[PDB]
């Protein structure tokens, strides 16, 4: 089973290639990491296994879900440190995913009910509704298009959160640049209608993600930085006219950051629509992997067998699993044994209970 061959993710010597994908679960009440998170990550941790946390706030304005954790306050750092210690006691490696939702927010989630920020003033279309704190669904509002000074300020929010993650004991951070959130709102030409140096050309649209990645690499080292993108997921109105070329332009900028840094990133993490135009989705995935000088994590609808095939054929170095990890805390061992997997319950993906639908999925 090639899923269980060791892999050197830079300084981190992984014992197997099954990765916990980042997933928002909304148990970090008042944006403070809770003991329930520590139990949840500890359940999933394995010796030498790699975990990526749920998206984590970089600023008071960066949220668009209820009760998601932040890492911009010292109080949050203190509570994260307790979770990281528990996970490190099982021998796992853990990165914190830094997340800004951009225009995918709502007054209820913003300080003083202020407008969310974006590359653009265009709201997400009415085809999408935002989950509200009371469980109803609301309308995505018109965002405020930020200028270049405020862009540099958001970059600094990423830099400070990366340092905070290191202070909490995280092994590294992942830049959330996927799923139509703030970074994807600069990347995709279906969203980014700017006429300054952050819009128009491929190069201009890749400026934001490049500046974020360079900032965090300069703060904590490239080998502690992973980057997640989703060129071909159109979630929250996030489409590009040429996904493969956008993906290849991002990869070129990561390759250059590595050459100029003298060092490799932890990984590039590409995620695709779950229900898959199969062989063509595979085209995109292999083309980005082949373009990128470094470790590649594939994600989106992978099964035990497709994960094995992915590593065996050289298509990916690591495979991340999301939904199956929700309901199988011991997914790694289940994959090793080819043991049958537990169903998950969508109804408790984003509820607040510290146990139900969170830590009470049974082991094998
Ligand atoms: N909470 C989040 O930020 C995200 C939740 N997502 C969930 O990831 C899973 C995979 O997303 P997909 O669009 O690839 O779904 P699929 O039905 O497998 O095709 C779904 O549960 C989806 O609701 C994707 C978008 C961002
Ligand atoms: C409930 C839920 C929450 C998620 N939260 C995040 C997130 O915070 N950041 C992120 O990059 N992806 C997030 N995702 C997407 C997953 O990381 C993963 O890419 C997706 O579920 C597809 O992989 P899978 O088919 O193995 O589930 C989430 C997905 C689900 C279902």
């Amino acid at each position: 089973n090639p899923l269980f061959s060791p892999y050197k993710m830079g300084k981190f010597n992984l014992s197997h290639r099954v990765v916990l994908a980042p997933m928002t679960r909304c148990r970090a009440l008042n944006n403070i990491p809770q003991a329930a998170l520590g139990e949840y990550y500890e359940q999933r941790a394995t010796a030498g296994g790699f975990l990526i946390t749920e998206g984590t706030m970089i600023s008071p304005t960066s949220a668009g879900f209820p009760h998601v954790p932040g890492i911009f306050t010292k109080e949050q750092v203190r509570e994260w440190k307790k979770i990281v210690d528990v996970v490190h006691a099982k021998g796992a490696v853990i990165f914190c995913q830094l997340w800004h939702v951009g225009r995918a927010s709502h007054e209820v989630y913003q300080p003083a009910g202020a407008a969310p920020i974006s590359s653009t003033e265009k709201p997400i279309s009415n085809r999408w509704r935002i989950l509200m704190p009371d469980g109803t669904h609301g309308i995505y509002p018109k965002p405020r298009a930020i200028g270049t000074y405020e862009i540099s300020q958001v970059v600094e929010d990423y830099r400070r959160s990366a340092l905070n993650a290191i202070e909490a004991g995280f092994d590294g951070i992942e830049i959330h640049g996927a799923h139509g959130y703030l970074i994807d709102q600069f990347l995709k030409d279906g969203i980014n209608d700017r006429t300054d140096e952050y819009g128009g050309s491929l190069a201009n649209r890749c400026k934001f993600i490049t500046q974020v990645v360079q900032a965090v690499v300069s703060a904590i080292g490239a080998d502690r930085v992973g980057v997640r993108v989703s060129p071909a997921i159109d979630h929250l109105d996030a489409m590009d006219s040429n996904p493969l070329s956008l993906g290849l332009a991002v990869v070129e900028r990561l390759n250059k950051i590595q050459l100029h840094s003298g060092s490799k990133l932890a990984y590039l993490h590409v995620t695709q629509p779950g229900d898959g135009s199969e062989e063509e989705e595979a085209r995109l995935m292999r083309t980005l992997r082949n373009a990128y000088q470094g470790t590649f994590i594939c994600s989106g609808g992978y099964t035990r067998e497709l994960g094995i095939e992915a590593v065996a054929q050289g298509d990916a170095d690591l495979v991340s699993y999301g939904r199956l990890f929700i309901s199988n805390p011991d997914l790694v061992m289940r994959i090793k044994l080819n043991a049958p997997l537990n169903k998950y319950n969508r109804k408790t993906f984003y509820t607040q209970d510290p146990v139900v639908g969170y830590t009470d999925y049974p082991f094998l």
